[PDB]
């Protein structure tokens, strides 16, 4: 068994994924392939946060 | 068995996911792809974020 | 068995992931690929913190 | 058995990943690839962090 | 006389005025008076200008 | 006589006017008097300006 | 007389006057009195300018 | 008389003006005067200009 288990929790959190799993070219002939010509990312441009409050785990197990 | 068990649990978050699954391009002739010709992306663009508030987890196991 | 078990949780972070398995190219010919022509990153622009406030995990195990 | 285990958690990080997997090539003819023609990246521009308040964990194993 | 006269003309401005001509007191006793307890002024929060277009003046005086 | 006189034109400008012609006290006892207790100024905060297009004049005068 | 006078006009400025005339204090007696308790003055804070597009002035005067 | 006369003008300027005329104390008798408990002053605080573009003045006179 197993008891007072936690898998991986984000409180409070952003996540961004691009492109995750690998991308696979094979077998081409003659060709431009291009992923971006113009590409824009921006994660925060001018910005304030203001605080994550208290983000709690409490766990007891007694006599197993 | 298991007790008291958790799979990641997400408060608060905000999740972006893009192109995750591993694009794959086979046997192309002659050809021009592009992902982009303009592509823009802002996550947060003059923001200001206020708290989130505590997220709390309370487990008791007793006697098993 | 296994008890007050916790796997890595993410609080209050932003985690950005790019390309993350391995891109991979076999097999070509006569060709030009970009992965980007132009290309914008920008984590934080002219930005402010406020702070992430306290985050707690308490376990108890007993008589086990 | 394992009592009290932990698996590695980050409070109150950023974390960057980039081409992680080890990208690939074989067996190409007559080509100009490129990753960039114009990359930018930028973590922090012109910012302020503010505190990453207090991160605390308690365990308590008794009697096994 | 006097021909093709300008006096100053504001094209494309904002104009603020504020105490502008010039606060007295005289002869109180046993007083407090403040202007502000509280005062918030903010000319432009978080603002994104756009241009202001050609602002143009001719005059031809022949012949006086 | 005068010709093609200017006095002072402000094209595109923000102007800014507090406490211009001179604040006086005369004969007070016992008194406080504060102009602020608490005040607040920002003329730009996080702002982007864009360019004012172009402010011409011509005059042209003959035969006077 | 006089011909093609200008007064000095401002493009593109910002200006910010503050107790300009020359405060003046006479004949008090036990008091306290201050300008601020707190004050806050901030010109630009966080800010990108973007140009100011040409200011231009054509005089001619012939024949007088 | 006068001609293509200027008097002076500012282009593309920012202008700070304060106390200017020159403050006066007389007869004052156990007192207490600040101008300042905390005054906050900052004119440019993390920031970029960008250009001023061209101020031009163009004058002819003749046969006077």
């Amino acid at each position: 068994f197993l008891n007072c288990y936690v898998s991986g929790f984000h409180p409070s959190d952003i996540e961004v994924d691009l492109l995750k799993n690998g991308e696979r070219i094979e077998k081409v002939e003659h060709s431009d392939l291009s992923f971006s010509k113009d590409w824009s990312f921006y994660l925060l441009y001018y910005t304030e946060f203001t605080p994550t409050e208290k983000d709690e785990y409490a766990c007891r197990v007694n006599h197993v």
